[PDB]
């Protein structure tokens, strides 16, 4: 299935430095309405952070849904989240060495 994280930036005066596409009105994949992310900015917080990649899917900003959103909402999100922003992603889970059916 997916891995999630939890990653938390402090956002810096150009921001959070990443770029997002998708959502429902914009899909960066075939049938799949998510945010991903497209760019990390080096010297930006997310850069700085470490934990966030190209094309994680960001499912949740702070307490705002983001999982079926219209592109503008998700940016909207992100821009209204304060000075600390919690993000939930996901991305791939790499296969188990084993699993128990
Ligand atoms: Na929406």
């Amino acid at each position: 299935m997916f891995k999630y994280e939890e990653i938390v930036l402090e956002r810096g005066n150009s921001g959070l430095g990443f770029s997002i596409a998708g959502g429902i009105d914009n899909p960066h994949v075939p049938d799949d309405p998510g945010i991903f992310i497209t760019k990390i900015i080096p010297g930006g917080a997310a850069a700085m952070d470490g934990r966030l990649g190209v094309n994680d899917c960001v499912l949740r900003v702070n307490e705002v849904d983001v999982s079926e959103v219209v592109h503008s909402r998700a940016v909207e999100a992100l821009k209204e989240a304060g000075p600390v922003v919690r993000l939930v992603v996901r991305r791939r889970q790499p296969p188990p060495e084993e699993t128990s059916v």
